[PDB]
């Protein structure tokens, strides 16, 4: 069943996988995930400044 790796391989994005090209990361100092890739708040490029993950701001749009 799935993918799994070795208890020696650090993840990022709220899927739980490896380092990859692009992302952005939570700007709270509360955030227990704190990157997560562009695709996974639906994002096209790079924006800079606070920015909030899809649990912490787009969550917010009726389920
Ligand atoms: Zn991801
Ligand atoms: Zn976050």
């Amino acid at each position: 069943m799935d993918m799994p790796v070795d208890p020696n391989e650090p993840t990022y994005c709220l899927c739980h996988q490896v380092s990859y090209g692009e992302m952005i990361g939570c700007d709270n100092p509360d955030c227990s995930i704190e990157w997560f890739h562009f695709a996974c708040v639906g994002l096209t490029t790079k924006p800079r400044g606070k920015w909030f993950c899809p649990r912490c701001s787009q969550e917010r749009k009726k389920k």
